[PDB]
């Protein structure tokens, strides 16, 4: 691997005190050290073995950043903080050890070839320990994104915590916010175009300006594109200021309006607010 | 657009072999090429048209990175790997083509002005193909964040996969971990301050040290701030080592303790563990 | 704090017109300015107080980027766009003000020591305003990740929107895609290895090639590792082209096959498609 050297700056404090040759040589080397540091942090390090990362196929600065591909033997020694790794466990699980860190230090892993599995896992040992983990962190989720951050260092205590996420998938939410129920006692909230999702899950919480009346409900909806309708299933309903055990406080209905799956929320109570959030969706794609 | 040139390094191998003029000119140009490469990867490229990105309003290095605003005509030719784009489909949908990639290569898109929609979409063609997609990837989610990564190259096979997420929203989880049920047979787990959310959804899974007894349940809770209480709706309950079809294995209750919405988990069985995770929340904000 | 100066480039347009001393001094200073800009955007700025960030413990380029630790007095003045902050509200809540932005400008916050709470919050004022927020954005979620992006500038209107996420947690999805139901009328979809999760939540949507028949359902499953079985709870079922109010359109079953929790989907209708997505999971870890 390439272990950069800290930042070097040109000592302009000299020059009319050390002739050219000496200054240009010392300067250039410092400049090269710095650029190699930067380029290797945002570019493929495997290219250093060729013209020191120069040439027509030399290193480039990736705006998206870069995750290094290192070999098993290279992971025999602790990885530096701030580094990024694209793990390959295709032929065998790999273990990575992270040097002791300091508050905020971070190391991120990616799994572009999806080799991570239970038999060929990504084992991570963060010098000292990982919170909520006994010993090493064993990652078995293919095509995953693992982020480790140091949440406590001071002195003799270097503790890290982590996050694990899928590199891919449709995670977007088509709608999230709060809307007022107009004096007319009803409000339409466009969720998404009829063609974007087949199914969606939302949470709806309606509360009066004084918080005396409030209702919350979870709703799964199915988009029936052929009949231009939307089927819904509301459950886990909870209310507080309901005058009667029959009084809804707020009713939620669905339909397609202007080609947009739409939530229509109405209520008797005046000055009712309604928070609407889509927390999941499903779109039938193409098999395989 | 600005298409950087690979990394260039100063040939200190010369100097006391090529006079100053030649070395300073060749050096400076290389230095400028490199810095332009870096600055354009982390800064606004539209500024290059002014003093080559210099001046009081010249380019700067964004620690957060930067997403370039390019024109339609500029997207007529394949985009390089490692680039970032802030898409604008306000007047018309835009198509972007990504050059053939290699394992790990990445390209990320953002939609700051929220112009993406079904009529003015973001169409992406990743040289060769995108997994789970027939032809081009058509993005219609406004204010979205799209990430494309190459998951297979080798030779004649350049396949990419993608992720789509919302740029905005409250996605945080107020609590996730595992707690022991003390010998007293009960444990309180603070979830969040009474004022942070009106509604929350959690998953609870309790298992004995030997895995003979286990229960899982999903729970939606409503924070009644006025009466300082928390209403709950537990469902999808599943158990395995239940001695009786009336034996709960573990009971979950909610209330406000010390002003924190709190989960109280108790069980007869000794040595019971309980995993608690909040997978969704809803907070009534301000309309509009 | 360190407020970088815009990009500076070496004026090769001179040299055989201004002797060495003048060019090397002016050049070096520009080079240093640029590198300080880069290093301070991707490295610890607190090190500038020592040898200007040089030395054996000097600044380094973090591939993961870096989030600066600034003091209360330093936040008395507006923060520049593109900066990253690791907030510390351990002794008192801190307020940060963001200078007016332009479309796409971004500022990101992290909370490595988890000091953020309701009593010691992170208050953010984005010059002009934040959408869906009345006044300042008040963050009370510990160990959070806050991202602010400018979604509208033009002229007199500088509006921002934000996202809040947990820095840590297991958020990965073990499976998401679409599968064809073979002519045999049944398909097995491996979800994850039996040891990865104790509980999972999935959404399943099956639709015929012509969209006349379709069913959607939400399912929570519990992995019974001791008996090598999987218990399930299917609900919120919705159908459209059901010939009978008893006709399922598609049946979903679960079990462990080859040691992988597996979904088995079967249907009478020919040419049925099935979208399967795991939107939540729970793994019993170690208490504390």
């Amino acid at each position: 691997m390439f272990i950069q050297e800290p930042k070097k700056l040109i000592d302009t404090g000299e020059i009319g005190n050390a002739s050219t040759g000496d200054i240009l040589f010392d300067g250039g080397n410092k400049i090269n050290s710095d650029f190699n540091a930067i380029y290797n942090a945002f570019g493929d390090q495997r290219k250093m073995a060729v013209a020191n990362g120069t040439g027509a196929d030399g290193q480039i600065i990736h705006a998206t950043g870069y995750y290094q591909k290192h070999s098993i033997t290279e992971y025999a020694t602790p990885v530096k903080v701030g580094t990024r790794h694209d793990i390959d466990t295709s032929t065998v699980g790999v273990k990575v050890i992270i040097e002791r860190g300091e508050l905020g230090d971070c190391v991120e892993f990616i799994n572009s070839n999806g080799s991570i599995s239970v038999t060929n896992p990504l084992t991570i040992q963060a010098i000292d320990s990982i919170k909520g983990v006994s010993g090493n962190l064993v990652v078995t989720s293919p095509y995953s994104k693992v982020t480790l951050r140091c949440i406590s260092s001071d002195n003799s205590t270097s503790v890290w915590n982590y996050s694990i996420e899928s590199m891919f998938g449709q995670k977007e939410s088509p709608a999230e916010g709060t809307w007022n129920i107009s004096t007319s006692g009803s409000v339409d909230i466009p969720l998404f175009h009829r063609t974007e999702y087949n199914m969606a899950k939302l949470l709806v919480t309606c509360q009066s300006v004084d918080g005396r009346k409030i209702k919350t409900a979870e709703i799964n909806i199915l988009v029936d594109t052929v009949n231009s309708e939307v089927i819904s299933s509301e459950y886990a309903v909870m209310r507080v200021g309901n005058e009667t055990e029959e009084d809804e406080i707020a009713n939620i209905a669905f339909s397609i309006k202007e080609n947009y799956v739409t939530a229509t929320i109405s209520s008797s109570t005046v000055g009712m607010r309604a928070a609407v959030k889509v927390i999941a969706t499903q779109k039938i794609g193409v098999a395989q």
